[PDB]
């Protein structure tokens, strides 16, 4: 339970930044 899940959401913001 490292809650890295947050990093995953951060990677999603990067997609909207490249789009």
């Amino acid at each position: 339970a490292k809650k890295v899940f947050k990093r995953l959401e951060k990677l999603f913001s990067k997609i909207w930044n490249d789009k």
